[PDB]
C-alpha cells in the first residue's frame, strides 16, 4: 500500500498520492519539505503539498524557518514534534503560532526526515479538529501508520527529487 | 513503554530494555549497531544486543560486513530489508546465509538507522518460526510498532553511545 508512492509515475502522481494518503488518514493539509545534503539555503529544496498559498508566501516572506520551533527540532531528532503550546517559548514563536492558526493550521505534528544520503527535511500534517483533546485522540489513533508513511515518503521523494 | 529507554542509565540496562521490548513483539534475537557520522571503519561502533557470541566473532573474523546484503542496503535506504533468498546472490553471500542459518538466525529483518547528526546503523531482529510464510506473518503483525521502536532506539541510543 505504502509502495504506491515509489511506484508512482512522476512528481504529479506522487504529490497527489501523498496528499490522498494523508487525506484518507484524516489530515486535510500536508507539507513535505526536503533539502539535499549540506544545503546553505532553500535554493534546491523540494517542497510539495496542499498548505494554502497565502501561508506558504507569508512563511517565506517573514523568514519563519528561523523561528518555527519544528525546524530546529528536525535538526536534532528523528522523533515527531507535536504542535502543542509548550513548543512555542518566545514571543516570536507565539506570533508564528497565531499566524499559522489564523491561516487554518492549528493542530498537527512535524515528522523530521533524515535520508540515507544526508537529505534533510520534514513531513508536516495538520488535522482540522474541534479542540486539542479531540486532535490528540485522532493523532494517537493514526500515529503508527503515519510513522511508516514518513519513511516511505522520504525514500520515494528523495529518489524523485534529486535523481 | 518507549520512555523507559530514555529513562534508563547505562548501556547494560538500555540493552536489556530494548531486548525485552523486541521479545514482547516476538523477536528473540536482536542487534543494535550504530556508527558515528562518516565512519571509515568499525573501531568507534556502538554494538549491543543478544546475538550469540560465536556468531558475533565469526561475522567479524570472516569480514561478513563487506558481504552481508543488508549492510549495503542500509547505506542507501531508510526502509527495512527482509532476510530473503533474493538478497543473496554471490557465492560469499550464499556462504553468509548458510552460516547465519547454522547459527539459528534464519528469518528476520534489518531496519536501517539514519540519525539527525549523521549516525548510521541498523536494528536487526530475528524471529523463530516453522517456515518463512509464518515468519512473514509474525513480522507484518508488529511492523507499525517496530517502525516506532527503531526510531526511539535510534534517538535514545545515539545519546547513550556518543554523548
Ligand atoms: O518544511 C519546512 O518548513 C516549512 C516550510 Br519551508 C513552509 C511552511 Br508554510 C511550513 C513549514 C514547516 N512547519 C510547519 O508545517 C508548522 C509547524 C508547526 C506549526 C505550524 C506549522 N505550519 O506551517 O502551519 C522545513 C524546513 C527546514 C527543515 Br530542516 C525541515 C522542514
Ligand atoms: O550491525 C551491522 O552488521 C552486523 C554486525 Br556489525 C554483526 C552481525 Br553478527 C550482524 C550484523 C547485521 N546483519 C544481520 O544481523 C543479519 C542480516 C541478514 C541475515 C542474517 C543476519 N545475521 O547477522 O544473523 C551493521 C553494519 C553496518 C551498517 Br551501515 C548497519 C548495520
Amino acid at each position: 500500500g505504502f509502495l504506491e508512492l515509489e511506484r508512482s509515475s512522476g512528481k504529479l502522481e506522487w504529490s497527489a498520492i501523498l496528499q490522498k494518503m494523508a487525506s484518507d488518514l484524516g489530515f486535510s493539509k500536508i507539507l513535505f519539505g526536503l533539502l539535499p545534503k549540506d544545503s546553505q539555503d532553500y535554493e534546491n529544496a523540494f517542497i510539495v503539498g496542499n498548505y494554502p498559498a497565502a501561508w506558504r508566501e507569508h512563511y517565506d516572506r517573514a523568514g519563519y524557518a528561523r523561528v518555527d520551533p519544528t525546524v530546529s527540532h528536525c535538526t536534532q531528532s528523528v522523533l515527531p514534534i507535536f504542535w502543542e503550546p509548550s513548543i512555542y517559548q518566545t514571543r516570536k514563536q507565539h506570533e508564528f503560532f497565531e499566524e499559522a492558526s489564523a491561516a487554518g493550521l492549528v493542530y498537527g505534528l512535524t515528522m523530521p526526515l533524515h535520508g540515507a544520503r544526508g537529505e534533510l527535511g520534514a513531513l508536516s500534517l495538520s488535522v482540522e479538529a474541534e479542540n486539542r483533546a479531540e486532535a490528540n485522540r485522532f493523532m494517537e489513533s493514526v500515529l503508527p501508520t503515519l510513522w511508516m508513511l514518513k519513511d516511505y515518503a522520504l525514500q520515494s521523494g528523495a529518489g524523485l527529487a534529486f535523481e
